[PDB]
C-alpha cells in the first residue's frame, strides 16, 4: 500500500473541521431509510401527528445532507490549486540538466492528466461511498440478529472478490503508462507547428504534420482502448459473484421451509426482501471505489515531483563578499548529458582582472557560449574550479547575491509580451527583493518605487528614444509574442538597456550588435565603455567582425585543429597581427446555442455500436424488480405440499441464469460507452487542427489566438467530451429503463397509486435535467519558452504570484454553482420521503371507504424503492458536463472559420518551373499594419531585379527590409503592385509561387526531428547522397563526419541542442536541395566567422558563374557587397514613410551625391 489520506494532508486548520462536519452529517442523513421502514412497518399496520413526523424527519435529512455537498467542494478547489502551484515551483528551481531530458511539452501532458484523475476521484463521489455504506449496515445489522447463520455466507466471499482486482490492477497501468509517453510525443508536434507557422506555410510541409499526428494518435487509441477493457470486466464480474452467492442463500432458506411446513406469507421472505436492498447498494458503491483508487497513484507521481532534489541548489546557505575580483579558470573539463561520449574542452585556464575589457574569437563550435552558461552555474564542471578571488569556490557562494550583480546579453533575445517599460524595469525587482525581504510582505509595494526617470535615460544611452517617442503609446504600447512585432535591432537594444539599468559589476555581450549597421554600432560602442562606474566592472565581449574589437586589453584566440578546444594566441592587437603569421593574421587580412447537435449526428451513425449498448441497457437495468415475480409465484405455491422440492429447485437455478445475464449485460454496457466517446474524440480532434493549421499570418498576430492557449484547448476540452457528455446520457437511460419497468411491475398489483404517483415521479425527474489578469495556460507557456531569462534576471515567485491571480479570477462563479448542487443533492435524497407521507395520507381515505386493500396497497409502493433509491447518481458528473458544453461553445468558430488566403485553392496559373526569366518590378508601393494603423513605413518604391543578377539593399534599422520579403510570400496583401513577369503576384496559384522561392530567414528554426529528416523537410523524396552531396556547399559535412549517428542524430526541441552557426548551416543546406529559382537571403551570415564565410560566399559566386538562378541579398557587412551588380538604399529623413535615393553604386559611386553609403563604406 501506499496510503489513504494523502490528498488531505497538506491542509489549515480552517479545513479539517469543515472535513469532520461532512463526514459526520452523512451517516446520518443515510440512516433514515432503515429508521423509516422501522417507523412505517409498525405504523401502517395500526392523523396528522405521524404525517407531522415523517415530514418533520425529511426536513432534517434535507438540513443535514444540504452541508455535507457544501463544505466538501470548498475544499476540492483548494487542494487542486495548492497542487498545481506547488508543481510548477519546483521546476525553476531545477537544474540545466533537468531541463535537457524534459522537454516543456512533456511537463504540461502530465500535469493536466493527474489533475483530471484526482479531480474525478476527490468530488461528489467521496460522500456517496459513505452515505450508502451507513444503508448497508442499517439493513445488514437488522436481518443479522433474527438468524445469522442464513446471512454470514458472504463474508466468505469477500476474500475472493478482493483477488480479482489485484491482477485487473495490474493489468491497466502498464497500457497507461505506455500510452502516455505517445501522448507527450503528439503534444510536441503542436507547439512546434505553431511557433514556426511561417517557416511550414513558405516550404508547404503542412501535410507531413499530419501523418504524424494520426499514427501518434492511432497508437493511443489503440492501448487507451485495451486499457478500459479489464475494468469493463472487474464490476460487471462482481454483480455475477454476489447473485450467485444470494442464489445459495435462498436455497438453503428454502430448506426450513420444506422440514416446518412438511412436518409440523412467512419471516423468511421477508429477511431475504430485506437482504435485497444491502447488495442492491453494494452496486452502487463499488463503481467510486475504483476511481478514488486511481487518484492516489496518480497524486503519488505528482509528489514525487514535488519532492525532487537537484545537484544545483538555490538554497540560502551561501556567502556574501564585499566585492569581486579574479574570477580564474584551472584546468576545467565539461561535457554534455546526451552526448556523453564528445568531449569539448582539453586544457582550458585563464584569468580576468577588474577595470579591463576582454574578448573571445574562434571558430562556430568551440564553447564560447558555453563559458557563457557555465560561469553563471546553469551547470558545473566535471574536474576543474572556478575559484573566485583566490580563496572562494563558485559552490560555495550565494547563487542568489551572484546573479544579483551580472548582465546578460544573449545570443537570441528573449522579451516577454506585456509592455517595453515594465520588461526594462524587470531588471530591478530581483535587488529591491533583496533590500526589503531581507531587513524584516513588504516586495509587493516598493515596485512602485521604480520611477519613470531611468527608463527615460537609459533610452537615450541606446538611440531608442527618438523611434520609441513618434509612435502613440510611447512606453505603454505592448509587443506581440516572441516580441514578434519589433524588429531584431530594436530587441537588441531593448535587451541592452534593461541589462544598463541595474549597473551590473559583471556584463556579458554574446554577439550584441550583430543586426546593427557600422555607425550606431560605434555609436552605443563609444556610448557603453565611458559609461559610469567604469573604473571598476568586467565586460566581456563576444563577436566575429574583429573591428569592434580593436581596443582591449587582451584577447583570446582557440581552436581545435579532433578531441577538445585550446587557446592558441594571447596579445593585444597590434602585438598579435605582426608577430607571425599566424591566425589572427589571416582574418584580419580577409576583413581588411444549437452548435450540441452536431455531435449527437455524429453519435448516431455507429448504428451496430449504439444497439448492443441498447439491448444491453435493457437487461442490466430491469432485473431487480423482475425478482418481484419471482416471490410472488413462489409464496403462492407453498401451501400445495408434496411438489415442493421441484419449485425450490426450479426457481435457484431461476436466479442463476439470471446471474450469468448480468454479467454480460454489464461489460458490454461499460466497455462500449468509452468505445463510442474516443472515436468522437479523435474526430472532433483533428478537424479543429487541421483548419488552424491553414490560416493566415494576422490570424497568429492577434492577443487572443496564442499559441499557449489553443494547444489547452485542443487536448483538454476535447478530451472533455468522452467522459462528460458520453457518460451522464447512459446513466440518465439507465434511470429511465428502472422507471419504465417499475411502472409496469406496479401496475400487475394495483393501477389506482401507480398511475397517482408516476405523474410524481415524472415531475421530480424534469427538475433533475432544466436547471443549468490573462489566463493561466498563457504565462506558463511564456515561461517555459523563456526560461533562461527567468533564471538569469530572478523572476521565480514572480509569475508563481502572478498566476494565484488569475487562478482566482477564472473562478468567479465557482461560489454561486456550489450552493444549487447542493440543494439538487439533499433533494435526491429527500424526495423518497415526501412521496411515501403522501401516499400513506391519500391511501387512509381509501381503505377506511372500502375499496382498496392493504396488502397490494403495500407491496405495490413497496416496489418503486430502487427507482427512488438510484436517484444519487444523477448528480456525480454534472459539472464536467457543463464545463464541456462551455468549452465548446467558445472552440467551435474557430473550428468552423476560414481563411482569406488559402493554399488548398486549385484554381490559377499554373507555372512550369522551366521557362521562367525571374523578374520583379515595382511600380508603387504603400503599406501600414492592422496592429498600429498610424505608422506609414512605405512612400512610392520603385525598384527592378531583371533576371540572373544578384542585387543588394541597405538601409537604416527599421526602414523595413525584413517585410518586403513577407509580402512577396503572400503573408500580407495590399494599394499599389508587385509584378513577376509583368503579372501581379495575386493570381498565380500559390502552390506553385512558394516552389520555385526559397528564403533563409533571419531566425532560423528546427524540429525535434533529425537531421535527415530536418533536411528533407518539404521534399520527401530524397536519397542520403542529395543530402551529402548538398551538405557539402553549406561547409557542415566534417562535423557530421565526427558523430554518433552521423545523420540520425536527433536535435533537440526548437533546435536548442545546436549551436547557432550550424543551426543556420544546415537551414541554408536546407533551402539548396530544392533547386530553387529565386534565392531570398535575410542576414545569412551573421553568426559565422570568415572561413566558413569565404567557403559560402565561394559557393554563391560558383552558383553565379553561370545562369538559372536570381539571387537577393539582404547584409550589413560592406565586403560581400561590392561584388554585387546593383545597391539599393533606403532612406527615412522625416518619419513618414521610406523611398529611394541611390540605385547601382556597385562600389564605383561612393560619394557622388549626399549620401549615407560613403559613411558606411570608411566606418568599418
Ligand atoms: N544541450 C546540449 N546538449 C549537447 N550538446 C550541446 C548542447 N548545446 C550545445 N551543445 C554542443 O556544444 C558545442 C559547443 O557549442 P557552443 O555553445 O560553443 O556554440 P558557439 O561556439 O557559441 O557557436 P557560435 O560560435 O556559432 O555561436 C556544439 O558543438 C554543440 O553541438
Ligand atoms: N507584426 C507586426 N505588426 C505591426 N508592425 C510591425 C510588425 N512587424 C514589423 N512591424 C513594423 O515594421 C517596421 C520595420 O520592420 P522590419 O522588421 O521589416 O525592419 P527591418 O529592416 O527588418 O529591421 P532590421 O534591419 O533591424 O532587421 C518596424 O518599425 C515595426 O514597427
Ligand atoms: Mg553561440
Ligand atoms: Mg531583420
Amino acid at each position: 500500500k501506499i496510503s489513504f489520506f494523502l490528498p488531505f494532508k497538506c491542509l489549515p486548520a480552517q479545513h479539517r473541521k469543515l472535513l469532520f462536519i461532512s463526514f459526520v452529517c452523512a451517516v446520518l442523513s443515510g440512516g433514515t431509510l432503515p429508521f423509516f421502514i422501522s417507523v412505517f412497518g409498525v405504523i401502517l399496520k395500526n392523523i396528522n401527528p405521524i404525517i407531522l413526523s415523517l415530514v418533520s424527519i425529511g426536513l432534517v435529512q434535507f438540513i443535514l445532507s444540504m452541508i455535507s455537498s457544501y463544505c466538501m467542494d470548498v475544499i476540492t478547489s483548494k487542494i487542486l490549486k495548492t497542487l498545481k502551484l506547488e508543481y510548477l515551483r519546483s521546476v525553476f528551481y531545477q537544474d540545466g540538466q533537468f531541463h535537457d531530458n524534459n522537454p516543456g511539452s512533456k511537463l504540461r501532458s502530465d500535469l493536466d492528466f493527474y489533475l483530471e484523475q484526482v479531480s474525478s476521484g476527490i468530488g461528489t463521489k467521496f460522500i456517496t461511498i459513505f452515505t450508502y455504506a451507513s444503508s448497508f449496515l442499517g439493513l445488514y445489522i437488522w436481518s443479522l440478529i433474527k438468524n445469522a447463520r442464513l446471512t454470514l455466507c458472504i463474508t466468505c466471499v469477500f476474500p475472493l472478490i478482493y483477488v480479482c482486482g489485484v491482477i485487473c490492477n495490474k493489468k491497466v497501468k502498464l497500457n497507461k503508462k505506455t500510452s502516455l509517453l505517445y501522448n507527450n510525443n503528439t503534444m510536441s508536434i503542436i507547439e512546434e507547428a505553431l511557433m514556426g507557422i511561417r517557416t511550414v506555410a513558405s516550404y508547404c510541409g503542412e501535410k507531413t504534420i499530419l501523418n504524424k499526428f494520426n499514427l501518434s494518435e492511432t497508437f493511443y487509441s489503440k492501448y487507451i482502448l485495451k486499457a478500459n477493457f479489464v475494468e469493463a470486466l472487474h464490476i460487471g464480474l462482481i454483480n455475477g459473484l454476489i447473485l450467485v452467492s444470494y442464489a445459495f442463500g435462498f436455497w438453503y432458506g428454502t430448506r426450513i421451509i420444506i422440514n416446518s411446513a412438511t412436518n409440523q406469507g412467512a419471516s423468511v421472505i421477508s429477511i431475504l426482501l430485506g437482504v435485497l436492498i444491502s447488495m442492491f447498494m453494494l452496486t452502487i458503491i463499488l463503481p467510486n471505489i475504483t476511481e478514488y483508487m486511481k487518484a492516489l497513484e496518480a497524486t503519488n507521481s505528482l509528489y514525487e515531483i514535488i519532492n525532487r532534489k537537484p545537484l544545483v541548489e538555490n538554497n540560502d546557505d551561501g556567502e556574501t563578499l564585499p566585492n569581486i575580483k579574479k574570477i580564474e579558470f584551472k584546468n576545467v573539463r565539461f561535457h554534455y548529458d546526451t552526448r556523453k561520449d564528445v568531449e569539448i574542452y582539453k586544457d582550458l585556464s585563464f584569468t580576468l582582472k577588474e577595470g579591463k575589457t576582454y574578448a573571445f574569437v574562434g571558430e562556430s563550435g568551440c564553447g564560447k557560449s558555453t563559458i557563457l552558461k557555465l560561469i553563471e552555474r546553469l551547470y558545473d564542471p566535471t574536474e576543474g574550479d572556478i575559484i573566485v578571488n583566490d580563496s572562494h569556490n563558485l559552490k560555495d557562494i550565494n547563487l542568489k547575491w551572484w546573479r544579483s550583480k551580472i548582465g546578460v546579453v544573449s545570443q537570441d533575445p528573449l522579451l516577454f509580451s506585456n509592455s517595453i517599460k515594465n520588461n526594462i524595469k524587470y531588471s530591478l525587482y530581483s535587488l529591491k527583493d533583496l533590500e526589503a525581504m531581507e531587513n524584516y510582505l513588504e516586495m509587493k509595494k516598493e515596485y512602485q518605487t521604480i520611477k519613470d526617470s531611468d527608463v527615460v535615460d537609459v533610452s537615450k544611452k541606446v538611440l531608442i528614444h527618438d523611434f520609441v517617442s513618434s509612435l502613440p503609446d510611447k512606453y505603454d504600447t505592448l509587443v506581440g509574442s516572441n516580441a514578434s512585432k519589433l524588429s531584431g535591432g530594436q530587441k537588441q537594444r531593448i535587451s541592452i538597456a534593461r541589462a544598463i539599468m541595474r549597473n551590473p559589476k559583471i556584463l556579458i555581450l554574446d554577439q550584441a550588435t550583430s543586426s546593427l549597421d557600422n555607425k550606431s554600432e560605434y555609436l552605443v560602442q563609444k556610448t557603453i565603455n565611458n559609461l559610469k562606474g567604469n573604473e571598476n566592472r568586467i565586460t566581456i565581449i563576444i563577436a566575429h567582425r574583429l573591428s569592434t574589437i580593436r581596443y582591449a586589453n587582451t584577447i583570446f584566440v582557440l581552436s581545435n585543429r579532433n578531441e577538445g578546444s585550446y587557446i592558441i594566441e594571447q596579445g593585444t592587437h597590434d602585438s598579435l597581427m605582426k608577430n607571425k603569421n599566424g591566425i589572427y593574421h589571416l582574418m584580419i587580412n580577409n576583413q581588411k446555442p444549437n452548435n450540441l447537435r452536431i455531435i449527437y449526428k455524429e453519435i448516431f451513425s455507429y448504428k451496430k455500436d449504439v444497439t448492443i449498448i441498447f439491448f444491453s441497457i435493457l437487461v442490466a437495468g430491469g432485473l431487480y424488480p423482475v425478482f418481484a415475480l419471482l416471490y410472488a409465484r413462489y409464496v403462492s405455491t407453498l401451501f400445495d405440499f408434496a411438489n415442493l422440492e421441484y419449485n425450490s429447485n426450479k426457481y435457484s437455478i431461476y436466479i442463476l441464469l439470471i446471474a450469468i445475464a448480468m454479467f454480460i449485460s454489464e461489460t458490454l454496457k461499460n466497455y462500449y460507452n468509452n468505445k463510442i466517446g474516443e472515436k468522437v474524440e479523435k474526430t472532433m480532434k483533428r478537424r479543429l487542427f487541421e483548419n488552424i493549421l491553414y490560416q493566415e499570418m494576422s490570424f497568429f498576430d492577434q492577443d487572443k489566438n496564442t499559441p499557449g492557449v489553443l494547444s489547452a484547448h485542443i487536448n483538454r476540452d476535447v478530451h472533455l467530451l468522452k467522459t462528460g457528455l458520453v457518460n451522464n446520457i447512459v446513466i440518465f437511460s439507465h434511470f429511465i429503463m428502472l422507471f419504465l419497468v417499475s411502472m409496469v411491475m406496479s401496475f400487475y398489483f394495483c393501477p389506482i397509486v401507480a398511475a397517482v404517483l408516476t405523474f410524481i415521479y415524472f415531475i421530480n425527474m424534469r427538475v433533475f435535467a432544466v436547471r443549468a489578469f490573462k489566463d493561466p495556460s498563457f504565462l506558463i507557456q511564456e515561461a517555459f519558452y523563456n526560461m533562461h531569462t527567468v533564471i538569469n534576471y530572478g523572476l521565480e515567485d514572480y509569475f508563481c504570484n502572478l498566476i494565484e491571480k488569475a487562478i482566482d479570477y477564472k473562478n468567479k462563479g465557482q461560489k454561486r454553482r456550489i450552493i444549487v448542487n447542493a440543494a439538487l443533492w439533499g433533494f435526491s435524497q429527500s424526495a423518497q420521503l415526501f412521496i411515501n407521507s403522501f401516499a400513506y395520507w391519500f391511501g387512509s381515505f381509501l381503505i377506511k371507504r372500502g375499496t382498496i386493500l392493504v396488502d397490494d396497497f403495500m407491496k405495490s409502493l413497496f416496489t418503486f424503492i430502487f427507482t427512488g433509491s438510484y436517484a444519487g447518481k444523477l448528480m456525480s458528473l454534472k459539472g464536467d458536463s457543463e464545463n464541456a458544453k462551455l468549452s465548446f461553445e467558445k472552440y467551435y468558430p474557430l473550428m468552423i472559420r476560414k481563411s482569406n488566403i488559402d493554399v488548398r485553392d486549385d484554381g490559377g496559373i499554373r507555372i512550369n518551373k522551366n521557362l521562367i526569366k525571374g523578374k520583379v518590378d515595382i511600380k508603387d508601393v504603400n503599406f501600414r499594419y492592422i496592429s498600429r494603423p498610424n505608422v506609414p513605413i512605405y512612400k512610392n518604391l520603385s525598384f527592378t531585379c531583371d533576371s540572373k543578377k544578384t542585387t543588394a539593399i541597405v538601409g537604416e534599422t527599421g526602414s523595413g527590409k525584413s517585410t518586403f520579403m513577407n509580402l512577396l510570400l503572400r503573408f500580407y496583401d495590399l494599394n499599389g503592385e508587385i509584378l513577376l513577369d509583368d503579372i501581379n503576384i495575386c493570381d498565380y496559384n500559390l502552390r506553385d509561387l512558394r516552389n520555385l522561392f526559397s528564403i533563409v530567414s533571419q531566425e532560423p528554426m528546427l524540429f525535434n526531428m533529425s537531421i535527415y529528416e530536418n533536411i528533407k523537410f518539404g521534399r520527401e523524396d530524397a536519397t542520403l547522397e542529395d543530402v551529402k552531396r548538398v551538405s557539402k556547399f553549406a561547409a557542415i559535412d566534417e562535423f557530421i563526419e565526427s558523430l554518433p549517428n552521423k545523420y540520425d542524430t536527433n536535435v533537440g526541441p526548437y533546435g536548442k541542442s545546436l549551436s547557432g552557426g550550424q543551426k543556420q548551416r544546415i537551414a541554408i543546406a536546407r533551402a539548396l536541395l530544392r533547386e530553387p529559382k529565386i534565392l531570398l537571403l535575410d542576414q545569412a551570415t551573421s553568426s559565422l566567422d570568415s572561413n566558413s564565410e569565404k567557403l559560402i560566399e565561394k559557393t554563391i559566386v560558383d552558383i553565379k558563374d553561370k545562369a538559372d538562378k536570381t539571387i537577393i541579398t539582404i547584409a550589413h557587412r560592406i565586403a560581400s557587397i561590392k561584388r554585387s551588380d546593383k545597391i539599393v538604399v533606403f532612406n527615412n529623413p522625416d518619419r513618414n514613410g521610406t523611398f529611394v535615393q541611390s540605385h547601382g553604386t556597385h562600389d564605383e559611386l561612393l560619394s557622388a551625391q549626399d549620401g549615407i553609403y560613403k559613411k558606411y563604406v570608411k566606418l568599418a
